[PDB]
């Protein structure tokens, strides 16, 4: 991922998350949009924003369904361009394994959600994390998810993973988690209004990456 | 609930999904429409719906993300029209919070899913689902969705959130669960592939309201 940065596009407007994305296309190299843009602009977004800016696209969906459902939902994903789909881990192993069957027939790639960013997740997600995490090792899953905000708890995430495993990190700036600490554990870091809500996104993108190569 | 059942709408073709859905509407007042057929027609799938049948819209949208993008999803998901969206419980109280506060705001209605049918949901979400349930009792829930496929569950759910609270239950037909028994604890059926899948829907919805009836 260039400079380690994922810009997470939640404008809900095709205008705006155009130009914002346009203005930081220089220091990243990928891209995830979720439901708060497709919902408001359909899934064609993600073949726009694929072309138009040659980036990767993430497909944020958070999918938590059962088995059939999730195969449907991660066809339809995929059909319309997206590289990558982040799963919730949550429902178990047959959801999971549905999503695996799914990006292994269309050549794409899977992100578990292990643990979230926010307060809420210590209610009931986080002390199934640390087994989530070991059922996506022992799927096959090689991408993850894992909170910014909990830099001990994504220690742990990666100390289930291994050093091959690939693990990206949300709640950077705006819920409070720190770029260069998440990245002594993460790959990348995920980052959505510390730039697309600044004045200047361009210029925020640019002082999270130069805090990245001090790293 | 008309006849106490809703058609989970999971075909992905906006003709095909319209023909049984004709098809079947003298059995139903409410439909239930999720991601397959969203992401493959898009969000103005659903005030067609409303239009064209004059049907109630469940928006089957499992939102489980961080407060600030469940906010988004669901103002996202009651302005193209839907009625009622459906919650995952298992990110904890924040989460669902936020999508309480969008509905009070725009007069529509959440329902928490508590506790899943797939076998998988054995693996994680059981051992939570009573607490799930409580936090929706003390969050002023009065909508939840639970498994035809456990009716013990079913109705140790029913238990915690008692009899004036609208339950609602997927599982019947393709996953094993059977209308009748189900309906002892749950108000209403949530019913996809044995009717649109069947040779003739209205025939199968007719039959499994016959046996509604029965009860
Ligand atoms: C895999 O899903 C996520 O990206 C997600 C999981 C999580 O635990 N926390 C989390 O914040 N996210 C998402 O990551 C983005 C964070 O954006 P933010 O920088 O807080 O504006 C936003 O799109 C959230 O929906
Ligand atoms: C609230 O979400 C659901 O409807 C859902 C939760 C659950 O635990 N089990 C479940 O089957 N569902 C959904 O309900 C529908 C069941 O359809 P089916 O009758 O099995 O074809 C389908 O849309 C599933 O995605």
């Amino acid at each position: 991922v260039m400079n380690r940065l994922i810009l997470a596009m939640d404008l809900m407007n095709r205008d705006d998350a155009l130009r914002v994305t346009g203005e930081v296309r220089e220091y990243i190299d990928t891209v995830k949009i979720g439901y708060p843009l497709v919902l408001s602009e359909g899934m064609d977004i993600i073949a726009e924003f694929r072309k138009r800016f040659g980036c990767r696209i993430i497909a944020d969906f958070k999918v938590a369904d059962i088995p059939e459902t999730n195969e449907k939902i991660c066809r339809a994903t995929f059909k319309a361009g997206a590289d990558a789909i982040i799963v919730h881990g949550f429902p178990g192993a047959d959801s999971v394994r549905a999503c695996l069957n799914v990006a292994e027939e269309m050549g794409r790639e899977v992100f578990l959600l292990t643990e979230m960013s926010h307060p809420g997740a210590e209610m009931f997600i986080q002390g199934a994390a640390d087994e989530i995490a070991r059922m996506g090792v022992d799927l096959g899953v090689k991408n993850y998810v894992g909170p910014s905000t909990r830099p001990e708890r994504l220690s742990r995430l990666r100390e289930i993973i291994g050093q091959d495993s690939f693990l990206i990190s949300p709640g950077v700036g705006a819920q409070g988690g720190d770029p260069g600490e998440t990245l002594r554990f993460a790959d990348a870091i995920i980052v959505g209004r510390s730039i697309y809500l600044a004045d200047n996104p361009a210029a925020a993108a640019a002082g999270i990456i130069e805090s990245i190569k001090d790293l």
